[PDB]
């Protein structure tokens, strides 16, 4: 078992209706044609039963050893939630054609700042669901738990990738009371760069009882 | 002289027709109305002869030494530009009520932003200057180089405070070409600071040949 508080690295592929949604695996999620080029991949730090995953995720890692590799099947109340009922609404077929637009099934439109999908065309009514795609739908995810880490060094530097994933190589250094970070050349031109270091920060702060201090270094090179 | 290039520290007083319109001094700013709450006074950090000011006074601190005190009178070639008669237009007088403009002659309005000032109002059609205001005046400034600032460390404290004003107390450590600035508290929250700190990065480079890093220092503390 794994202790609620601890930070873990968990690798995995998460399916719905035999088919992979979501993974860890870049070289899984090229294959099964869901690669995402903004994504960065590899296992991934949370804070274990803290809600950075879903609740059902939560609940089978709390219960895990390092190096335990499982499979769990969740219903839709522990993964993205029920199917509601109010969000899926039948919109005139005319609101369509006013605005040029063919509706067809599996078509993602937006109504009112509100993206929905097309789910059916009956006489002159469209039918648009407004829930998360994968609501009311049971999952099922492979979940390994990769390591803990304990470690000052390590806790930081995977609070740094946990909350900006791009800063996957920053230099750490502990020093009595000070948490010093030295980032790569690229870091000052990361959108909103400043609330990302203010917040992990504050993350350090929390889970480092003796950093007295958080410590950025940006440098900027003859390049 | 001053060579270019070289960071002095100035103060002055600049005039147009014998009123001041800019100046280095807090109170003279306000006893003579020119005021403004958003700048910061007192002696200014300048590279010398490289169009941080007008160029008639870029070319006076060329040939000025430290501590030296001049009158300079700058004509408009060297200030702010020679009236030019081709940004003196005749304007139908409904462009004006289409924006439900009064006219009225010597009141400076505005059309579509660009401003300028209306000579006169002659059969439907208005007469405006859109030259700069100050143009084809000759002005005049008192210019005194207050300092050189010669010394590496306080080369990079001023460079910050010319690009961040607020950034007046940093601390800085120069070890194997590596120049360290700490910032005080407060930085990390400074609108753009991001684009500031790349900026004085850059000029501390181009200032410091024997620099080949600069880095900044950020601090959070626990609530304190």
């Amino acid at each position: 078992m794994v202790e609620k508080g601890k930070m873990v690295k968990i690798s995995y592929d998460g399916y719905v209706d035999g088919k992979l949604f979501d993974t860890t695996n870049e070289e899984l999620a090229k294959k099964e044609g869901i690669y995402n080029p903004a994504m960065i991949y590899g296992p991934v730090a949370i804070f274990a039963g803290e809600g950075q995953v879903l609740p059902g995720l939560d609940e089978a890692i709390l219960e895990m050893d390092v190096g335990e590799e499982r499979e769990v099947v969740l219903p839709p109340e522990k993964a993205f939630g029920k199917r509601d009922p109010s969000k899926i609404k039948l919109i005139p077929l005319s609101e369509f054609t006013k605005r040029g637009i063919k509706p067809i099934k599996g078509l993602t439109i937006t109504i009112d700042g509100i993206p929905g999908k097309i789910v059916s065309i009956n006489s002159g009514r469209v039918l648009v669901d407004f829930n998360h795609e994968l609501a009311g739908k049971e999952v099922k995810y492979r979940i390994k738990i990769e390591e803990v880490v304990d470690d000052k060094k390590n806790i930081v530097k995977e609070i740094v990738k946990m909350y900006v994933p791009r800063l996957s190589d920053v230099k750490v250094t502990i020093r009595n009371g000070t948490v010093k970070i030295e980032l790569p050349e690229f870091a000052p031109f990361i959108p909103n760069i400043q609330t990302a270091k203010m917040a992990i920060a504050n993350e350090i702060l929390k889970r480092l009882e003796d950093a007295e201090k958080v410590s950025f270094v940006e440098t900027f090179e003859r390049k």
